[PDB]
């Protein structure tokens, strides 16, 4: 297909686009709200600044597509392939991303407020400055992602893999870290106040770095907090 | 006896003054060293700046005596009664004070270096500025004592009673605090580095105030340290 016809079909009211092959199309600024694109081929497409609010995209191939600044509020992205896509400043508020492939996508300054990321693969993605406030990250793979100054206050990180992630200056207030793997993560300036750390695997350096006021912790973890401040046993 | 006869007997070489009643005497500056005054009644005596080095004072009644500036180096004070005495700026280094009564005495700027204070009652005394370096305070009673800026480094405080004591800015480095009771004590600016706290009864506010680098602690104490900084259990 080509750009003219897809702009023109939607304006006539066609919303069922699923399985269509739109590979590398130039769809910038296109207002696509409510379209059913699930299982489409959007590889390397330019959706930059597109309006995809409430779309059905699940299992689409968006790998390396330019979504920067697109409107994805409440869209259905479950099990999509976004690997390497450009989502910076995109609006994913409330979207469904569970089990999606986000590896190495650029999420800088995007908005994932209350989105569903359960079991997604975020490894190596750039989330710098993002707002995930209250999102569902249970069981996601955040190996080496950049979360500097990301807003996770209140999110569910239970069982996520944060090994080697960058949490510097990140807002974690009231988040759930239960059963997380924090080995290797930079916690410089991180705010863990009131978070739930119980069961997590953390490096001792976390204790000297993140503000823990009100954090919930294990006995074995509480011991290591003190030992991290010099107390001998 | 009177002042003339006790000074004159001493110059003749008589050292046996024990059980004699010298009450309220003016002995200022008098060199009495090595004298046996044990079981004397020295109540309200003026002994200020007298030279008593290696004297035998044990079981004397010195309560409310003016000992200011006296030289007690290696004197035997065992079980003496010093209640309310003025000892300020005295040198007690190496004396034997075990089981003596020092309650409500003024020890300001004294030197107790390496003295034996085991079981003594120091309650309510003003130890502001005193030097207890390496002393044996095991089992002593420091109830409500004022220890501001006193030097306790290396002392044995195991099982002593520090309840309601003022430890503000006091040096405790490497002291033995095993089983001691610090409840109610001001630990502001206190330096507890390398001390052994195991078994001690402490307030959570002790953990927030006193420098604890390297101190030895219980399993249960490490937790109570952590919780003192906000970690919830």
């Amino acid at each position: 297909m080509n750009v003219g016809e897809i702009l023109r079909h939607y304006a006539a009211g066609k919303r069922n686009f699923q399985h269509i092959n739109l590979q590398e199309i130039e769809l910038t600024n296109a207002s696509l709200t409510g379209a059913d694109l699930s299982y489409a081929n959007l590889h390397h497409a330019n959706l930059s600044r597109a309006n995809l609010r409430s779309a059905d995209l699940r299992n689409a191939n968006l790998s390396h597509a330019n979504l920067s600044g697109a409107n994805l509020e409440e869209a259905n992205l479950e099990a999509a392939n976004l690997r390497g896509a450009d989502l910076h400043e995109a609006n994913l508020s409330g979207a469904d991303l569970q089990e999606a492939n986000l590896t190495q996508a650029n999420l800088k300054d995007a908005n994932l407020s209350d989105a569903n990321l359960e079991q997604a693969d975020l490894a190596g993605a750039d989330l710098q400055g993002a707002v995930l406030d209250g999102a569902n990250l249970h069981g996601a793979d955040l190996n080496g992602a950049d979360l500097k100054q990301a807003d996770l206050s209140g999110a569910d990180l239970g069982g996520a893999n944060l090994n080697n992630a960058n949490l510097s200056e990140a807002m974690l207030t009231r988040a759930n870290l239960e059963q997380a793997d924090l080995s290797g993560a930079r916690t410089t300036g991180a705010r863990l106040d009131d978070a739930d750390l119980r069961g997590a695997t953390v490096d001792p350096v976390l204790w000297r770095t993140a503000s823990l006021v009100g954090a919930r912790v294990d006995v074995d973890q509480a011991v290591a907090f003190a030992a991290a401040h010099g107390l001998c046993l």
